């Protein structure tokens, strides 16, 4: 781990990600996932919760070449482990295991375009169920249960940041999922 | 306001640029509202025309991090990070309860699925019209006739930045709108 | 007439002259690489010394993003103006549309085709001769390969997302039979909408 302006980011490499979050399946309780770069780091600045919330987090992992290109000042960061890619290579290697997934996050359709287009990437992939990311606090709760119920597992988060962090902490005494991620914009990449 | 390398940047919360926008529409004149970022502050610096087109602007609100970073070293700096996309949402959700909205920019039907999605998130909201922002010159002037006939008070601009800036300028005293706001990229986030 | 920004060559031209460049490039029987640097691509090529080296390998290194023109000022000869990756495409797409086969290999399922309907719509006359998403495996790689060689293109602009879309046109350099290939990033996806 190394503190980069207040943040901590973890010295690990795409496929030591990888091999944390597979890990992190194993234990029965919620696992806070970010990604931060330079734009996360900087609004942790200004914004003491957001800062408090990624210092509390189970994985940071150092999305962006920004923060990397800063660790070089440093034992620097090994490599630019992006969000979007750790979270297709993530969602890779537990489909054939059928790994329960749920979609939070997006416009209307995203998350089901989305949830289309990987059960066509990885087939045998189990997205047990999706939900827009313009909800209100009265359908927060039915949300929640949702994925609660539905057995999900891993639980990706398109609210952009820091929103998604915000959500996953002040829920992570209601959410049942093993793994909690802030994916931001991934959703809409992989749908088109 | 703050003069962050030679653009000016006004020291507001999200809620006080809320007010600042609604405040705007009581007054019967256009009102140019732009959301600086590094992005823009830097496209300024070689940019002679488009910073001359930020220093006449009604409100620049400080949309991302970097800004808000910059600004920390000001004995007085930024209160908050107001993103260009949460305004125009909250300024939205405000206003749905009949201000007429017209939608001009994003690629053919973004900003038509966008409006709908508006409609279903903000009922009551008064979309008056949409139109692609990949229009000709000849196209132009009818669009502006659309806006004016139509009764819009609100406009907003996805063409991106300084193309959107540079559109409102160039037709500031052509358009009968008392809010022009641009947007660049909302209208694809939230038509998905 | 090249500005070496933290190891990546850029090219000290306009808007004007990168078309120029490109129209040119359909003289030269030979593929042309185009790339559109920024400050995350140029800082991505620090730590990937194999990115680096295909930067450095590169016809045309368009200055994209204000980040490396503001960097420049700093130079004897600075950049000219900022050369945007997305404008550039569609202002080389605007003058070819009247004479040249075009092939869209990139985003997710449907994109690449919603932008060829979109540029035909914006380009009437614009000869797109094919579409592939770019989320393709190594087996349907040499089929996307086949059918860009044999409908013709001349130019191909690759949406896979930096450093992915440089790596991909250089792997397959010797394989393709085009005269421009370009990394376009999210283009297609904000014409496709
Ligand atoms: O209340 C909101 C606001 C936004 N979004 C989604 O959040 C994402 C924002 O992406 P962005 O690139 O801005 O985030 P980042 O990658 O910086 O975290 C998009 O998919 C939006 O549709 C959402 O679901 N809920
Ligand atoms: O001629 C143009 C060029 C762009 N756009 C739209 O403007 C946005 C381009 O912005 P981008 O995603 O590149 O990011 P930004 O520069 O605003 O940060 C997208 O909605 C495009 O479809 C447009 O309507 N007309
Ligand atoms: O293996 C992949 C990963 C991504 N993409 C596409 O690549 C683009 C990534 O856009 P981004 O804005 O991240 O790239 P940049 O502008 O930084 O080069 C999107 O259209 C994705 O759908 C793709 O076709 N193949």
């Amino acid at each position: 781990r190394l503190d980069i302006f207040g943040v901590p980011i973890d010295r690990v490499t795409m496929i030591q990600a990888v091999d944390i979050l597979n890990n992190f399946l194993q234990e029965n309780r919620l696992h806070i996932v970010a990604t931060p770069n330079a734009e996360i780091v900087m609004m942790a600045q200004k914004d003491k919760e957001y800062m408090e919330i990624l210092n509390n987090t189970d994985l940071n992992v150092p999305d962006g070449s920004g923060i990397v290109f800063a660790s070089k000042v440093f034992k620097p960061l090994p490599e630019r482990v992006a969000g979007f890619d750790l979270m297709l290579e993530f969602i890779k290697g537990i489909s054939s295991k059928g790994v329960k997934i749920y979609l939070l996050g997006a416009a209307c359709q995203v998350a089901e375009q989305a949830r289309a287009n990987l059960e066509k990437l990885y087939p045998g992939v189990k997205i047990v169920g999706t939900h827009h990311g313009y909800f209100t606090e009265e359908e927060e709760n039915k949300i929640i249960e949702e994925i609660n119920n539905k057995g999900a597992e891993v639980l990706f988060v398109a609210l952009g940041a820091p929103k998604q962090e915000k959500w996953i902490y002040k829920n992570k005494d209601k959410l049942k999922v093993k793994i909690a991620m802030g994916v931001g914009g991934s959703f809409d990449v992989i749908a088109g």
